[PDB]
Formats: C-alpha cells, sequence, structure tokens
C-alpha cells in the first residue's frame, strides 16, 4: 500500500544516473554500504544475466548441491544491493547486513557509483555483459511487467530512450565499458551472456576458479544441468513466480522470457536495426570490448 505511490513513476536520478523511483530515496544507505572483503558482487546492466550468474554462484558455494539452492527464492538468497520498497519490505542493504559471509550481492549500478567500500575492500566482482540489442528487448518487456518501472510506452520510443541512456541505470554503453576498464585496478571476472549460452560448463568453470572453488566433474555437471534456461524457468526458486503480481505482472511478460541469444531479430525493425548499428559503431569506437549479437 505505502509502496504504491512509488510504483510506475518516472525515473529519479542518483549521481546523474536514472534510478528506479522506489530505490532512490534514502540513497545514503547505498553510498555508505559496508562491504566485507569476502563479498562476491554480481554486477550487470539490467537483463544481462544477473539471475543466471547469481544462481551459478550460489550453487558453487553450496558445493554443487541443487537442493541447497531451493531453500529460498533467488531474490532472497542474493539480495539486490540497491533494492527498496518503501513501507512494504526491508531494503536490500538491510537484508545484506544480516547475511553470513560469503555474501553474494547483486547490483546493476554502473562502476563509478557502486559503493566505494566495494572497491576499497577489493571485493571479487563478477560482471556479465550481454549484447545491447537483446538487452534492450529484454529490458523493454521487463518494464511492461515490472511495476517498479516507469511504463515504457511503445517499443520504438523505448528503444530511443535506451540508446540515449535514459532508462533505469543509464547508458548501456557506459555500463559495460565502465567495468571492462575498472578491471585494471580491481579483481573483476567479466563474463558474456552469449558465452554462457554457447558453452555453460566452460563459464561455470571460470566462475568457480575465480571464486577459488574446486568442483568435481559431478558437481559441475549438476550445476550445468540446473542452470539451463529450462531448469530455471520451471524452478520457482529462480523464475520469480513468487513475487506478488502487484509488483511483477507475470501475465504481461514472464521473467524467464525466451532466454536465447538473437531474439532482437524478432523485435528490431529493419530501420531500427540500421539506425542502432550506426549509433552503436559510433558509441563503441575506441574500445576492444566486443559483443556477439548471434551465436
Ligand atoms: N539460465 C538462463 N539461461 C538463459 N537465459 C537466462 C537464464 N536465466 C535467465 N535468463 C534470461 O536473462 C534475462 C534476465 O536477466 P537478469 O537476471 O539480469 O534480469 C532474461 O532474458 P530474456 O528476457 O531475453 O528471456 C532471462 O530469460
Amino acid at each position: 500500500a505505502t509502496v504504491d505511490r512509488y510504483l510506475r513513476q518516472p525515473w529519479s536520478v542518483v549521481h546523474g544516473i536514472p534510478m528506479v523511483c522506489a530505490f532512490a530515496p534514502n540513497w545514503e544507505r547505498v553510498d555508505n554500504f559496508q562491504s566485507r572483503p569476502e563479498d562476491i558482487v554480481v554486477a550487470t546492466f539490467p537483463k544481462s544475466g544477473t539471475t543466471w550468474v547469481s544462481e551459478i554462484v550460489d550453487m558453487i558455494l553450496q558445493g554443487g548441491d541443487p537442493e541447497k539452492c531451493k531453500r529460498d527464492a533467488i531474490v532472497n538468497r542474493v539480495p539486490m544491493l540497491e533494492f527498496a520498497a518503501p513501507g512494504e519490505m526491508p531494503t536490500g542493504s538491510e537484508v545484506l547486513a544480516t547475511m553470513p559471509s560469503p555474501r553474494v550481492v547483486k547490483s546493476h549500478l554502473p562502476a563509478h557509483i557502486l559503493p566505494k567500500s566495494f572497491w576499497d575492500n577489493g571485493c571479487k566482482i563478477i560482471y556479465v555483459g550481454r549484447n545491447a540489442k537483446d538487452v534492450a528487448v529484454s529490458f523493454y518487456h521487463f518494464d511492461l511487467m515490472n511495476k517498479f518501472e516507469q511504463h515504457p510506452g511503445t517499443w520504438d520510443q523505448y528503444l530511443e530512450a535506451f540508446m540515449a541512456g535514459k532508462v533505469a541505470y543509464g547508458s548501456w554503453f557506459d555500463h559495460v565499458r565502465g567495468y571492462w576498464e575498472r578491471r585494471q585496478e580491481h579483481p573483476i571476472l567479466y563474463l558474456f551472456y552469449e558465452d554462457m549460452k554457447e558453452d555453460l560448463r566452460r563459464e561455470i568453470t571460470k566462475v568457480a576458479q575465480f571464486l577459488g572453488q574446486e568442483l568435481t566433474e559431478v558437481a559441475l555437471d549438476a550445476i550445468a544441468h540446473h542452470t539451463s534456461f529450462e531448469a530455471m524457468r520451471d524452478n520457482p526458486s529462480t523464475n520469480y513466480s513468487t513475487v506478488p503480481s502487484h509488483l511483477m505482472d507475470h501475465g504481461v511478460s514472464p521473467f524467464m522470457r525466451k532466454g536465447i541469444t538473437g531474439d532482437w531479430k524478432n523485435h528490431f525493425t529493419v530501420a531500427q536495426n540500421a539506425h542502432f548499428d550506426q549509433y552503436y559503431a559510433q558509441k563503441m569506437a575506441g574500445t576492444d570490448l566486443r559483443f556477439r549479437t548471434e551465436i
């Protein structure tokens, strides 16, 4: 009830970044967040594989036992750092304060406004990038169904907001590039959603090594089996079907939507794809960071 007035409102702004309206008040809780050096941060631009990687990290920390991961929804097992629902739930930061190490922290903040404490404590960051076209489709449908978001209107107007960085958490170009560069000064494992669709066990292995964990071949196969898109769409612990429909309208668009690489071809018009590609080449000039739009 109290949170209703924050739902479906236009973006606020925190440190020059568009922010979910409900998340923006009381932002000192984020700026002053107290990290621990053993914290694992799962950082992504929205709709780039946060839930996927979070479940993989949790599974690795439980020794590859999928039963352990069903003790709670992924939204509670891996709290989102900046999440808040004023008057309805405790913030993500308050939940994380009461969580035993090793904490898994999910966040969508760009690198330059991720809380300083994370950088000073050298916390291991697992970043996931996804090609901007699939992200924009996924983010558009997410906004149609997630009532925390300002309504996206039509797809063509949303896409224009997306390319301009006028969506929640700002420019995708600055986001993916910010963490790609910050790895020169911080332990960052930079993953690619498309690499995970192509070869999931290979990417789980890289996450396990980064976390200093050793997996038997059985544990690895068990983690690959339960972190398929099909395993996670039907798992109530990962598919967000436990979120009340008042906050996430699962009928409009399910959270576990398509889970593929290349869905952008079913939504980008011929003209949209031409304009997006020129702007993308302009905006992604001068970086060695490369994304794949098909595999
Ligand atoms: N195990 C998995 N395999 C593939 N895609 C997955 C996945 N788990 C989630 N996804 C996809 O990742 C996106 C959500 O990313 P995030 O967790 O950061 O919000 C959605 O993309 P789609 O909307 O294209 O289906 C969702 O379907």
